[PDB]
């Protein structure tokens, strides 16, 4: 599938949407997911959770009036999601977090 941190961002740029193998943290619920069981897999085969709202209340990355965040899980495959994220703006601005939003490196 398409969950890299350059797999996902070229595809962000070019279509402006996730992939077709990203669910929202609510259709991921609705499925059967549950925060702690590390259940994605079994119940969304082949599927990763992203298109959720980030905040940015840290301040860690850029902010400008009308600009909002959104999250992806990158490099997921199964158990308990990792640390990985693509965090990228309404405006195309991608950052990539190995570390949870501790801290962040722009890629486009
Ligand atoms: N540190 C931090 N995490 C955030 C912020 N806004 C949303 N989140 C988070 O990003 C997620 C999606 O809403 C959540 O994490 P998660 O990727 O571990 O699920 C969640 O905690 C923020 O402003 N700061």
């Amino acid at each position: 599938v398409i969950n890299t941190f350059d797999g996902v961002a070229d595809y962000l740029i070019r279509y402006k949407r996730l992939p077709n193998d990203y669910i929202t943290k609510s259709q991921a619920s609705a499925l059967g997911w549950v925060a702690s069981k590390g259940d994605l897999a079994e119940v969304a085969p082949g599927k990763s959770i992203g298109g959720d709202v980030f905040s940015n209340r840290e301040g860690r990355l850029p902010s400008a009036g009308s600009r909002t965040w959104r999250e992806a899980d990158i490099n997921y495959v199964s158990g308990f999601r990792n640390a990985d994220r693509l965090v990228y703006s309404s405006d195309w601005l991608i950052y990539k977090t190995t570390d949870h939003y501790a801290t962040f490196t722009r890629i486009r």
